[PDB]
């Protein structure tokens, strides 16, 4: 399977530790945007919304948004070890729910508000660590963002925001319990030590 | 079910309009924001049977399939297919219209109407929310539903809200031609589609 990304890009680092999770292993295609390689009639023919993450599955199913590819992943790879699938993207209604509204809450709110500041401040700086404080708060006695007692990928998804979060420059330590899932969850996760050093190394 | 929304808000109609579908009645419970009446104080705020407490219009929207319209296996499939496949393309519409189609409606309209009020829209804000619908536009295509389907499925439901939201803004959807061809079918057919129309009307009070 065909994967289009950035190295240092939050949402495509969220996709690789997911697929990392399910044994799957992803074709990589680096499509530098600055290059305009995302414009190309090459790439707008599979994806019309020209963005990376954009996955293509064996069968040319063309897929994007980091979160709705980390979902596909699991349901349809991750599937094949039950309790795997379980662990990722619980089924039980409540519990899932929880995991869409932090995932949710990662496009719209956290890594929305970061991107508001730090690509162009201090109402964007409020806006952001007020996300912070949400994400703190969520976290409060429990050791995963949707809880369980596994990561789901609505951690692993927040674990690429958060390492974008920390070589950007932010002092994460003043939020005690987004620092402590943060050490904790990366020493975990299976391919987290990737995310970080793609986040640093190139993001 | 206790419901605390604003009629105005698109993701508390998008619910609405999801709950009409399953066959819930929400007990509505009018949350003034601007007075401070969940620790993001997110409306709408869905309290279930058994005090769970839900935010998030569109976790809210799969939840009330999942649980409430499950029995009727084939309305279930409608509202929100199985297939892999299917479901990824109504989740990248779902995420699509939070992460871009209302986000950018938002980042070109509220400095307008809300805090400052902006005296004129910025254009690069414009190009960018124009983007969307192309994209939008794009989507449909060939295609009577947002995520594909013979069917409405919440994606559409989801979108409605949000393009309620463009046309009492004074948007012309015209210049979309399938935006406003399946914005017209959809409000026609989809359940609580009054309720969508009712309360995009009352969002129409900041653009006076
Ligand atoms: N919602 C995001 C979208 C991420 C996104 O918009 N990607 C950026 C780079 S990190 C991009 O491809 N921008 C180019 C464009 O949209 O034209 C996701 O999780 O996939």
């Amino acid at each position: 399977m065909d994967f289009y990304y950035l190295p240092g890009s939050a949402p495509c680092r969220a996709v690789q530790m997911t697929a990392a999770a399910v044994g799957v292993e992803l074709n990589l295609k680096l499509t530098n945007l600055m290059a305009g390689e995302h414009m190309k009639p090459e790439f707008l023919k599979l994806n019309p919304q020209h963005c990376i993450p954009t996955l293509v599955d064996e069968d040319g199913f063309v897929l994007w948004e980091s979160r709705a590819i980390q979902i596909y992943l699991v349901e349809k790879y991750g599937a094949h070890d039950a309790d795997l699938a379980e662990r990722l993207y619980p089924s039980d209604p409540r519990r899932r729910a929880v995991v869409h509204q932090r995932l949710f809450f990662d496009v719209a709110v956290l890594y929305q508000r970061f991107a508001e500041y730090y690509y162009p401040d201090p109402g964007r700086l409020r806006s952001m660590e007020q996300a912070l404080e949400f994400l703190n708060t969520f976290l409060e006695g429990e050791q995963y963002v949707a809880g369980g007692d596994d990561p789901t990928i609505a951690d692993l998804s927040i674990l690429a925001t958060i390492a974008t979060y920390e070589v950007a420059g932010y002092d994460l330590r003043r939020y005690e319990n987004v620092q402590r899932w943060y050490e904790r969850t990366s020493a975990i996760v299976p391919g987290a030590d990737k995310n970080v050093e793609g986040a640093k190394v190139f993001g």
